[PDB]
């Protein structure tokens, strides 16, 4: 049920698109959401994934840190996709403007493996800092599942895909 999306290679595909209007209109099994290890869902991807669940993605990730701790940079949890998916997979990538290591993206990318299909955005990129070239390399060069990448910004999106 994913349409118009750009085939990049056998596994990955990307198209300029909001990833919160993309998963109420597929309504995927994984989305995958940009974490960080509060799962404090405050901007960017998770912010607005929060947002467009009125808030329950936060009460639930509330309650497992409460229970489990924070997750590590490179780690991820498995929670409720509430109204947008079956499951949201919390990936922490590197935030580059606190210091994390960018070797760690790799790290966060090898989560997606253990899922047959993920609707995702670009780890490590937009607030956290990253390189979003590097990302989409990274992500090709590690993730051998299904991906779909929504990319917001069509400025973006064009460099992205002018430049594989
Ligand atoms: C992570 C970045 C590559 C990307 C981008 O193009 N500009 C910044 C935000 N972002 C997102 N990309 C997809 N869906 C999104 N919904 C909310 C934010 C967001």
């Amino acid at each position: 049920s994913f349409s118009g999306y750009l085939k990049l290679t056998d596994n990955v595909y990307i198209k300029n698109a909001d990833i919160v209007e993309e998963a109420k209109k597929v309504k995927p099994t994984v989305v995958v959401n940009a974490a960080n290890v509060y799962l404090k869902h405050g901007g960017g991807v998770a912010g607005a994934l929060n947002k467009a669940t009125n808030n329950a993605m936060q009460v639930e990730s509330d309650d497992y840190i409460a229970t489990n701790g924070p997750l590590k940079v490179g780690g991820s949890c498995v929670l409720s996709g509430h109204n947008l998916a079956k499951h949201c997979l919390h990936v922490v990538g590197p935030n580059v403007n606190k210091g994390e290591d960018i070797q760690l993206l790799k790290s966060a990318y090898e989560n997606f493996n253990q899922h047959e299909v993920l609707l995702a955005p670009l780890l490590s990129a937009g607030i956290f800092g990253a390189d979003p070239i590097h990302s989409l390399r990274v992500c090709v060069d590690t993730v051998r599942t299904n991906v779909y990448l929504a990319v917001f910004d069509k400025n973006l999106y064009d460099k992205l895909v002018s430049s594989f």
